[PDB]
């Protein structure tokens, strides 16, 4: 299979499961806690890792201590960290997070040395981009970065997917140079203005994206799975139904699922359901990195299928 | 010299701070502009108050047998704080805290209690002299009702004076509420013990009468830059707090709590040593973190010389 590079953040999750989220000037007591590793660019690198994927990493952490634990870690899931910086003077990436009872939870970030995965950091991976067979980024990492990535991937023939997240808006500039763009549905609405409530609405979020230059969108749908569509011509797959405890890095999942499928030739469709499969794993685990399936787990997963 | 004794029983927390433009919402993920990570706890929060604004005082209180359980202790020490009520317990972790706060300096929290949860009634018991022989225990929401029921009913037998700080916010039995002394909740915490919002000094006024005939004599419900509306037994005088740039009010309360009971236990009127307690807060408001930005008496008392 061909290369995969993951160009993204790395966080150290503090996440407290309560009943509901605290109203301002408000105090409220969880019943559980848990440290773990996180950032969407770890999490899906761990995932593509995971799942059997030849991938290298383009990070950055601090010169602390959970800096140097995160990436003894990450060597230990299949990922080249070679490319993993580390950032003197800077502290690794923090996420606080609040899950309510509900399942909906709601995160606080500390980008710490993530701020610090520079334009000239990219520059210095130009050789290792333009030989990869694919590019994956989420938008923890400066946009400056992002763009910067995204041009010599494009440049060099090498597979641009973008997971647009967190949320946020985005120049043209940058949704012309992708190939395959993962939103979620609160993503989705913000990037094209239309909110996605059914299939239909799917469609016509996608269309605009289309039309933006991408040529294959994917707006997953939760428990719903997802609406693929490639330049036009889509429809939703659903996904696979399990007892959820913990969705957090559910998407990330996904994402590094399903590279790591389309990089292994398999087709679209399947491809999809691969990470679907991965991800429902992943979703009745606790913890991000933590919940992160394997290959032979995914096999064996869609084997019992 | 030495003024009275003061026990503080209460709660200990690591807290792990993020400052950002707005809250996020479900589902949403937020990008701060400043990470932090102190002392907190409501309990140690004023223990602290205390001892640096120059009370003797002794702190009951659990930590959990991890690292930063041993660094809060350590610290806490040097903050002219009695620790030897602080217990270690084994197989829990220390209580921590996430906390964001706007930019309007407001802030929401998430509590892990860890051993704060293990500060149990039999621990209490276990200082029962320590309290009976107090001028005063002060004491918050942050532990066992269980607890800081035992603890008051040792206090209420031994006329040590019971100052109660209600927060976080809930209702109380009333069967605790007859126990008390001093009462100090603020807004929120004051309409959700009464069911009265306040708003104003007339309705302050209204919500003190309810904890009065609860059986509570002093009733200090703090305003936030407005000061406190102070009634003793339906009694009630506004006393304005001073003006200062905020840039954290995070402990601003446990501070007025703190250097409140020291400057009662120097004997200073209850007037008196509520400008005290809102000069040390001021201070405590113009600063970061919980611990970090409660001042010491020089610092208190210079700052009122000034005025
Ligand atoms: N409740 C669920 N049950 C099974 N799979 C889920 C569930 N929620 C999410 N997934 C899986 O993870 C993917 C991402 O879900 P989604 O919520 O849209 O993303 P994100 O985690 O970024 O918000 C889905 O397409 C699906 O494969
Ligand atoms: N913005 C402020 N300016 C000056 N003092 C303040 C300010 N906010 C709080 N304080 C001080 O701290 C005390 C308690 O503040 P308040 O917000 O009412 O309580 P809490 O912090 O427990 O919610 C006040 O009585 C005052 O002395
Ligand atoms: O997508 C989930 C991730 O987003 C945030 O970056 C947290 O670190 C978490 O691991
Ligand atoms: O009152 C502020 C305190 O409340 C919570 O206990 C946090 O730990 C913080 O230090
Ligand atoms: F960059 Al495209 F269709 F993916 F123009
Ligand atoms: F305990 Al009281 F008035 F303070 F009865
Ligand atoms: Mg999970
Ligand atoms: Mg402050």
């Amino acid at each position: 299979a061909g290369s995969l590079v993951v160009l993204g953040s790395i966080n150290a999750d503090h996440i407290l499961n309560l009943q509901s989220f605290p109203t301002p000037g408000e105090t409220v007591t969880g019943n559980h806690y848990q440290v773990a590793f996180g950032g969407k660019g770890a999490n899906q690198a761990v995932a593509a890792g995971r799942s059997g994927a030849n991938i290298a990493f383009i990070a950055c952490t601090g010169d602390d201590s959970i800096g140097e634990s995160v990436r003894q870690q990450l060597a230990t899931d299949n990922i080249d960290i070679t490319p993993v910086s580390v950032i003197k003077g800077e502290s690794t990436g923090v996420a606080l997070i609040f899950v309510n009872g509900e399942g909906e939870n709601v995160i606080g970030i500390h980008a710490g040395a993530n701020a610090a995965l520079s334009p000239a950091l990219v520059e210095a991976q130009r050789e290792r981009i333009a030989n990869a067979s694919a590019l994956l980024m989420q938008l923890e990492s400066p946009l400056e970065s992002v763009m910067a990535a995204a041009k010599i991937a494009h440049q060099n023939k090498t597979i641009v997917a973008l997971n647009p997240a967190p949320a946020r808006e985005l120049p043209d500039e940058l949704l012309a140079l992708v190939d395959i763009i993962t939103p979620n549905e609160t993503e989705a609405e913000k990037l094209t203005g239309i909110r996605v409530e059914n299939d239909e609405d799917a469609a016509k979020a996608a269309q605009v994206l289309h039309e933006k230059g991408i040529r294959t969108v994917l707006i997953t749908l939760g428990s719903r799975g997802v609406w693929a569509s490639v330049n036009g011509e889509g429809q939703r797959v659903p996904g696979f139904r399990v007892q959820a405890v913990d969705t957090i890095a559910a998407g990330d999942t996904f994402n590094g699922a399903l590279i790591t499928a389309l990089l292994e030739e398999k087709p679209l469709p399947e491809a999809i359901r691969f990470a679907h499969a991965a991800a429902a794993i992943a979703v009745t685990r606790k913890g991000a990195q933590p919940s992160v399936p394997w290959r032979e787990e995914i096999d064996a997963f869609l084997d019992r299928q």
